């Protein structure tokens, strides 16, 4: 594995809960959030029921504890961690590493072979 990282933006000028699209070196299309906890989560864009890019639109939530984002229309909750749908078990989107550099830059991986 490597790690291909593409520079999103300033960690401060991400507000939290409030998605941005970012697009990866390859044309991936990202979904990034950061959490009142400072962490940042980078899930894939697209839909993987209707297909829309809009995840980056959802609304960021808790599930027993889990945090997660509701895709924007059909109210579906994924989990950030791992990109599961946690209201159906067989559906998922990718999730991508996504870290802050000490000097405050807010990067998203993919990996590549």
């Amino acid at each position: 594995d490597i790690q291909v990282w593409t520079t999103a933006c300033a960690y401060d000028h991400l507000i939290p809960g409030r998605g941005v699209g970012v697009l990866l070196d390859d044309g991936s299309q990202v979904a990034l959030f950061r959490l009142d906890d400072g962490s940042v989560h980078a899930v894939g864009n697209v839909d993987p029921f209707s297909g829309a890019a809009v995840m980056s639109r959802g609304i960021v939530g808790d599930r027993g504890g889990r945090a997660m984002v509701q895709s924007p229309i059909l109210k579906q909750a994924f989990a950030l961690d791992d990109g599961s749908c946690l209201d159906d078990p067989r559906v998922s989107v990718p999730v991508y590493p996504a870290r802050v550099t000490p000097e405050g830059r807010i990067q998203v991986a993919r990996v590549a072979v």
